[PDB]
């Protein structure tokens, strides 16, 4: 089990004021470090916030946190769930800040909800310094859904953070699981990233804000668009039929037009991981994660995702015998892919 704890540092706060904090499972023999990032939507103006604080405030607030909780999938110390890096210290942080971990912006007269989603990121690293991060090899951030777009957002931050505070030994990497997402013609909401940067006073890396420039930081939520201007070394897990990408282009499950409609969208995904030499994505329907039990069943090329991030940790000591690292399926409908989750 990972044991909660709450931030020293109480002026880093999810939405409602309450301390943020993190599920730590220590691993002595282990200079591996992990850190997830949980997800789970966001909210962009008041009424939405208001809304999402009566029906999912563990979302937004630690009052009703429990003080252990189980690291499953990725997360799991047992090796015959978690072939990759069962014996990694493990940090699961909650979600708690409703704005896809870009915000820096603290509750006060003129805000009702505090958004520190960047700052929690950068406050639980430094506290983990202490307790035994300085020693590590490998660190690890990784995320679902939000919290993969979340990586993408904050990676190359921590790793800035890292040399600044006198360790430049750490090696900072990403892992962003099902937080890719393509801003397409819909079958029958870009604006909703655009006012929730505003409301969240959200920041987004250096270089992807000096491409796209002021007013235009909504692009750098768009992996396809964000991942060429980072350097920290990214590994990215996208079905190549998100349910959340099929929800917001409002397809709910065939006749003609919507079969060509999926089949695009199909294309259009495993064209934008072309360049992408560190990646999984199945042609399947589904709305999985990373921390689910059964994360090890689904293969691309006979190849799983435990055994993909372990050929990439090789790689990061030129392609490799036997051990691939870009798996992206070419099969174009649902579940042409055999091992596609149930
Ligand atoms: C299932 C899927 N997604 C979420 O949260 C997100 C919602 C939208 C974005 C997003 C990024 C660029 N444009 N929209 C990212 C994350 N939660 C559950
Ligand atoms: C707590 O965090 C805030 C936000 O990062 C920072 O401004 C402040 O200096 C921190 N307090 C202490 C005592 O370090």
């Amino acid at each position: 089990d990972l044991r909660l704890h709450l931030l020293l540092n109480t002026s880093v706060t999810c939405n409602d004021g309450s301390p943020a904090g993190y599920y730590l499972k220590e691993s002595r023999g282990s200079r591996r470090w992990l850190l997830f990032l949980e997800g789970g939507w966001y909210c962009f103006n008041r009424e939405n916030c208001d809304s999402r604080y009566d029906t999912m405030r563990r979302l937004m607030s630690s009052r009703d946190w429990p003080r252990t909780r189980t690291g499953t999938g990725i997360l799991s110390s047992q090796p015959e769930e978690n072939p990759y890096w069962w014996n990694a210290n493990m940090v699961f942080i909650p979600y708690c800040s409703s704005d896809v971990w870009s915000g820096a912006s603290s509750k006060s007269e003129k805000n009702e909800y505090a958004f520190m989603g960047a700052l929690i990121i950068q406050e639980v690293v430094r506290e983990l310094l202490g307790r035994g991060l300085s020693g590590a090899k490998v660190l690890l951030l990784a995320g679902s859904s939000a919290g993969g777009t979340g990586v993408l957002l904050n990676v190359d931050r921590v790793a800035e953070q890292l040399e600044k505070l006198g360790y430049p030994a750490i090696q900072v990497r990403g892992l962003a699981d099902s937080g890719w997402f393509l801003d397409n013609k819909q079958y029958r909401p870009t604006e909703a990233i655009r006012r929730g940067i505003r409301y969240w006073n959200g920041v987004v890396p250096e270089r992807c804000r000096r491409q796209f420039q002021e007013g235009e930081e909504w692009n750098c939520f768009f992996g396809y668009k964000v991942y060429p201007t980072l350097r920290s070394p990214v590994f990215v897990v996208q079905w190549l039929f998100d349910e959340a990408q099929l929800t917001v282009d409002n397809v709910h499950l065939v006749q003609e037009g919507l079969r060509l409609y999926i089949q695009n969208l199909g294309r259009e995904l495993r064209h934008t991981l072309k360049d992408v030499p560190a990646s999984f994505a199945p042609a399947c329907l589904s709305h999985e994660i990373i921390i689910r039990s059964h994360w090890t069943d689904v293969q691309v090329k006979g190849t799983s995702l435990p055994r993909a991030l372990h050929c990439w940790d090789r790689s990061l000591h030129t392609p490799l015998k036997g051990c691939p690292v870009h798996l992206v399926d070419s099969c174009p409908w649902p579940h042409c892919n055999p091992s596609c989750p149930t």
